[PDB]
């Protein structure tokens, strides 16, 4: 039968074989292994699959010769903040774990050891810092931290002055034959949008906010650095209140009631800075990244069924107790074809729904003790909605009501499909298992003898979704009842695949005929044996449910409308 | 708190166990056919006169 | 009333067991007045009792 054709693709083993394995290779990325901390807790780091970093970013973007300070108490307490006006803060990098600040403006000398400053612990494991660890050709500054006080109340405002005009270290030439300059020098703007640390708005700021008022302020920041050595020093030469510009932009004097007003006692003065170095390893002395490959092999079996056998008498000759072959090849197709096939997608359907949770992606790699090796490529992702057509129809006209129905349903399979396409990113796999083939996710579309005829356009735009290929199935059993089940198919292939939904195992079975005694009988037992089952490889699955049909068509359904309250309401 | 003091323990198990039965000691599904025929009888219907 | 049937009542399978060798198509019986039939044809909705 064309379902289950359709949805399970027929494999055909040859009898002196009891199964078949399959070994997937896959390509993991890993930070590499610890060592000697307990060898990763006896339990290796976990490894991701790079086919899901098509759709995160996170298992990427490394950060393991970026030079952030590291606090190490009775050391470096000078070079950072007083923590009274902001608590050390937590980062990480590597394996390692600590806590870095901002450093202070240094003023009157005292300059600091860049590279002495960030000893990692996996700096200190390898041993003392070396000679021959170069800075990075660009030194930027991330943050400014800029001090607003008026009355004895301070809120902090974090400005990215990285990525502004003059943020980067300029090589300057005095005899020096490694030394750069910086000399930032322009005007810090801060917007009515503008947030302090953490969120929030500011209360200093908030009349001048309400008028959509902005302020400026004029920025001097001088400093030098080496980068062969590690020296570096940094002051702060001027930072000073500079105008105001009102909600369209246009200068506004300091003398003005509102501006002066709210503006009487405010102090702003820089607090610190952070520094954007890496360290050009000349050494090479990183691990990166690795890259490697495993296989899990699993092997399925195919049984033999309980026989399917008919008696009749011997030396009696029958039609009526026993009729032509064709009743037994014709039973067994039953059995085989529609009563069976439509047991493993419905058990299919409920064990996703009871451990997926409904419309829940789970990561790649997450699960393991779900069906088929088909969970390695793909994100896992099932799915279900309701149309409600009795409350949820638009039409004008009683002789057009039943495009109405079509139209809607079509595009909410269109909406399912393409939400489906979207999260579980099956387009990348598609591409990544052949290159030959362009991604044309093919919608197998199964329904019961009802809904073809409301599927199947008659006017209508899309029948199913711009650019996908249908294939609509219709199975009379009464299992399916106002019930449709989709999910993606290979329309070519007759391998088993992790990317084919469910692959039938089935072996070919002969016959035989000898008559038994049995109890003192003697008669003709012709005896059937089937092997075959059902094989599901694919975590993905859409049902969606039609009900109230026959009910939107019994009744007129016009005009859900929204009085909108012109009156006194509100 | 939930998992505080929650002890799991195994109990029994189940197999699925099936036979070749080679020499096919079974009945499976027995296929006969019957014949059920019906009874029909057509009356005779009260006239038409003229006089 | 015409699609709602041959699936809980099976007419169409039933039909392709008993006469093999043929497609079906099931025919709609159609009684009325003489004042219905005004309004049973028309040009406008292709189906008239069912399409097929």
């Amino acid at each position: 039968h064309e379902f289950a054709e359709l949805f399970y693709r027929t494999y055909i083993v040859t009898p002196d074989q009891a199964g078949f394995q399959l070994s997937i290779r896959r390509n993991l990325v890993w930070e590499g292994w610890t060592g000697e901390g307990l060898s990763g807790e006896k339990q290796e780091i976990s490894k991701r699959n790079i086919l899901q970093g098509l759709l995160d970013y996170t298992t990427l973007e490394t950060n393991s010769t970026e030079l952030i300070p590291v606090i190490q108490s009775g050391e470096n307490d000078e070079q950072f903040i007083d923590p009274s006006v902001l608590p050390a803060q937590t980062v990480k990098q590597g394996k390692d774990t600590f806590d870095t600040n901002f450093l202070k403006f240094s003023e009157n000398g005292e300059g600091f050891n860049l590279l002495m400053l960030a000893q990692t612990p996996s700096r200190l494991k390898k041993g003392s810092m070396t000679f021959t660890d170069s800075l990075d050709s660009r030194i930027a500054l991330k943050q400014l931290l800029i001090s607003v006080t008026k009355g004895g109340t301070t809120e902090l405002f974090a400005l990215d002055v990285n990525r502004d005009q003059y943020a980067a270290y300029t090589a300057t030439r005095e005899y020096n034959f490694r030394l750069m300059q910086l000399k930032f020098h322009t005007s810090l703007g801060l917007g009515e949008e503008s947030t302090t640390v953490a969120g929030a708005e500011s209360a200093l700021l908030k009349d001048l906010f309400d008028l959509g008022y902005r302020i400026e302020l004029d920025v001097k920041v001088d400093g030098e650095m080496n980068v062969e050595n590690g020296n570096g020093d940094t002051s702060l030469r001027a930072l000073r209140l500079a105008r105001v510009f009102d909600k369209e932009g246009k200068e506004i004097a300091l003398t003005d009631s509102r501006v002066s007003a709210a503006l009487s006692g405010l102090t702003v003065t820089g607090v610190g800075y952070s520094l954007e170095a890496r360290l050009t390893n000349i050494n090479q002395l990183e691990m990166g990244l690795l890259i490697d490959s495993d296989v899990q092999k699993q092997g399925f079996m195919i049984p033999t069924l309980p026989p399917l056998v008919i008696v009749k008498p011997a030396m009696v000759e029958d039609d009526k107790t026993y009729p032509r072959l064709e009743a037994l090849t014709t039973a067994y197709r039953i059995q085989q074809m529609r009563n069976n096939a439509v047991t493993t997608l419905l058990n299919r359907a409920d064990t996703l729904k009871s451990y997926l949770g409904v419309g829940v992606p789970h990561p790649i790699e997450s699960n393991l003790g779900l069906e088929g090796v088909g969970q390695y490529y793909v994100r896992p992702y099932y799915n279900e909605a309701t149309i409600d057509v009795l409350n949820d129809l638009n039409n004008l006209t009683s002789a057009a009501k039943q495009t109405d129905i079509q139209g809607l349903i079509v595009s909410k399979i269109n909406e399912m499909v393409y939400t489906a396409d979207q999260l579980t990113g099956y387009t990348a796999a598609l591409e990544a298992a052949f290159s030959g083939r362009s991604p044309k996710p093919h919608v197998a579309i199964g329904t019961d003898m009802r809904l073809p005829q409301y599927i199947q356009i008659n006017g209508d735009d899309r029948t199913v979704g711009i650019g996908y290929d249908y294939t609509i199935a219709r199975i009379s059993d009464l299992r399916m009842k106002d019930k449709i089940v989709m999910t993606f198919i290979l329309p070519n292939e007759s391998e088993p695949h992790p990317l084919q939904h469910g692959v039938l195992g089935f072996i070919p079975e002969y016959l035989v005929d000898f008559n038994m005694i049995r109890n003192q009988r003697i008669g003709r037992e012709i005896r059937l044996t089937p092997r075959y089952r059902y094989f599901n490889f694919l975590p993905i699955m859409l049902v969606i449910n039609v009900i109230n049909l026959e009910e939107a068509i019994a009744q007129r359904t016009a005009l859900d409308v929204n009085e909108t309250q012109v009156t006194p309401a509100s």
